[PDB]
DNA sequence: TGCGACGCAAAAAC
DNA sequence: AGTTTTTGCGTCGC
């Protein structure tokens, strides 16, 4: 009834049939790995100002709640919430250095103001979006959003078990030990070590998440599980990276910058999961049911 | 059909 | 060690 997979740091996935098999809400049952995610395509090079040395990228994602490996397949609840976890890395260049260059876009250069995340979802099939909305933890009590733009600077994927622990923490001192994980605060660092042309210093905030973490997160309530046929239709997650440039022929999308005016999100690599499940609202889903 | 809404219930968080 | 928080899902009614 419950198969269990051992994770890369020692924790267990406990896959799970709904339909067979009800777990309380809070259970640690329901954190596990989800699909592993594969490149779709590199987009855009990125070179450092001076030196012209190509920038080495990888996204490294996660799924650690939301979907079940059972009989093959990849199954979620569209009732229920997912998360969806990554950091990208630079395998070449080193944070502390990293932060204090500059980077072009190879189109014909435009200069990186800085590197994003943002995640979509697809159907598998035809490629038409679908779309995402997220709640706060007050859920029905709090607002409705669609995942954001995360600006984010390299950093390694942390393991599954401290995406647990952070996931519904409040209190100060646990918030404290957990900060240097998920932020960098750039009002903390030295200025005069770094130039006026700095990329940490084009940053848009002074915190800026070394992690994107999209919790909480349901395919729109609207979107219709089954295909005419009745077969199951296969959706896809995906995670892009970008670079955010001033746009004063390559894929992008538009992006509400700070200073008001319209910048540009430059694809530079996208990742996607396998296909994907989606069980509807039907009584039959559950075990309730039975 | 199945969706927005309401809120029970059960373990985490403190 | 009691209270509050969070989130899967049972259910009503349109």
């Amino acid at each position: 009834v419950i198969l269990t997979q051992l994770n890369e740091d020692g924790t267990t996935s406990n896959y799970f049939d709904k339909r067979k098999l009800k777990i309380a809400p809070r259970s640690t049952l329901q954190f596990k790995v989800g699909p592993p995610f594969e490149l779709v395509r590199d987009y855009c090079p990125v070179v450092e100002s001076h030196t012209g040395r190509t920038l080495d990228l990888r996204i490294i994602p996660r799924i650690d709640r939301g979907f079940d490996h059972i009989d093959e397949e990849w199954v979620g609840y569209k009732r229920n919430y997912f998360t969806l976890v990554s950091t990208f890395e630079t395998a070449n260049c080193d944070l502390d250095t990293f932060l204090k260059s500059s980077f072009d876009l190879l189109v014909g250069r435009l200069r990186v103001q800085y590197f994003a995340i943002k995640i979509k979802a697809k159907n598998d099939d035809d490629d038409t979006e679908i779309n995402l909305v997220q709640h706060t933890a007050k859920r029905d009590k709090g607002p409705q959003f669609c995942p954001s733009v995360c600006p984010l600077v390299p950093s390694p994927l942390p393991k599954h078990q401290t995406i647990r622990e952070a996931s519904n923490v409040r209190n100060i001192t646990k918030m404290k030990k957990y900060d240097s994980t998920f932020y960098l605060h750039r009002d903390h660092v030295n200025y005069e070590e770094y130039g006026v042309d700095s990329l940490l210093f084009s940053y848009p905030e002074d915190s800026i998440q070394k992690v994107a973490r999209y919790e909480r997160v349901q395919f729109a309530s609207s979107i219709s599980v089954k295909k005419p046929s009745q077969q199951n239709k296969h959706f896809s997650l995906h995670v892009i990276l970008g670079a955010v440039v001033d746009p004063d022929g390559i894929p992008y999308d538009e992006l509400a910058l700070k200073n008001g005016s319209k910048g540009m999100f430059v694809y530079l690599q996208e990742m996607k999961t396998p296909p994907l499940i989606i069980r509807g609202r039907s009584p039959s889903n559950y075990a309730s049911s039975q």
